[PDB]
């Protein structure tokens, strides 16, 4: 727009690029993300528009939705830095066990009011959480695809990461819960433990034969109606259950129980945002400072 001026370009998410950018009205910095042949999405405009309302400390806030010149602008306050880079940066040392679980705490809380009212996020990963120098964390760009829905790449040619994708999701549910955040979630959680992505798939069989191996490929006794799903084959390979303590080392079990709740392959078993909230692993959260290099 002619009243922003670029500082930088900061990621090619999907649909959109997002640069860092100065209000040259009002001088605050925001993130900005571009949009877009034709039709209007008018239905999925009017959904964009109404996370406007969404105000939460661990949610990123969405101050302005502008549709111009067949383009689309989301406006969102800026933060300095995503947890991809932060894990990146943390790769030697590992980020400390209570800067994790301050995280995740934040997090789920973010998640247990989005769910309350009603909105799902749908593609959280680490490029999706934005962190800032006081110690918050928080959900950025919500994708309720539930009405732009999703082609195969961002609008021109770039890979889109299956590595956090529930397995619903993968098995072609078509009605996701609320439940696809938390399975996200569980696997950003084990990825800042281990300081390995859990499941990196690179294609969606990959993705599911990834998360089979290592969960055990299930069945009606584990996900009811499993058998019965769109993408399911009869002819799965079927691994067994890996030991838990080989997944997350060395998690305690406080943290591997509530990983091993937040990663049920059954949507209604999967612990929800506000339960997680109180599981044990909490018990002594605190909210350290992170030490960032911006
Ligand atoms: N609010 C906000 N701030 C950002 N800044 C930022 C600063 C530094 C770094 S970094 N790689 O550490 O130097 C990364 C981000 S980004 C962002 C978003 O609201 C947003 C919007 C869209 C997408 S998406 N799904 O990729 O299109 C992701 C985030």
């Amino acid at each position: 727009m002619e009243n922003f001026q670029k500082v930088e370009k900061i990621g090619e998410g999907t649909y959109g690029v997002v640069y860092k950018a100065r209000n040259k009205l009002t001088g605050e910095v925001v993130a900005l993300k571009k949009i877009r042949t034709e039709g209007v999405p008018s239905t999925a405009i009017r959904e964009i528009s109404l996370l406007k309302e969404l105000n939460h400390p661990n949610i990123v806030k969405l101050l302005d939705v502008i549709h111009t010149e067949n383009k689309l602008y989301l406006v969102f306050e800026f933060l300095h830095q995503d947890l991809k880079k932060f894990m990146d940066a943390s790769a030697l040392t590992g980020i400390p066990l209570p800067l994790i679980k301050s995280y995740l705490f934040q997090l789920l809380q973010g998640l247990a009011f989005c769910h309350s009212h009603r909105v799902l996020h749908r593609d959280l990963k680490p490029q999706n959480l934005l962190i800032n120098t006081e110690g918050a964390i928080k959900l950025a760009d919500f994708g309720l695809a539930r009405a732009f829905g999703v082609p195969v790449r961002t609008y021109t040619h770039e890979v889109v990461t299956l590595w956090y994708r529930a397995p619903e999701i993968l098995l072609g549910c078509k009605y996701y819960s609320t439940a696809v955040d938390i399975w996200s979630l569980g696997c950003i959680f084990a990825e800042m433990v281990t300081r390995r992505a859990l499941f990196p798939g690179d294609s969606e069989i990959d993705q599911l034969f990834r998360i089979f191996r290592t969960l055990g490929t299930p069945d009606e006794v584990v996900w009811p109606g499993v058998t019965s799903m769109p993408d399911y084959k009869p002819s799965f390979p079927k691994w067994a259950r890996q030991d838990f303590s080989k997944v997350v080392p060395p998690l305690d079990e406080d943290g591997r129980s509530l990983l091993s709740q937040m990663l049920h392959y059954d949507p209604n078993k999967r612990i929800s945002a506000k339960a997680a909230l109180a599981h044990p692993f909490f018990q002594d959260v605190t909210k350290p400072v992170p030490h960032l290099r911006l």
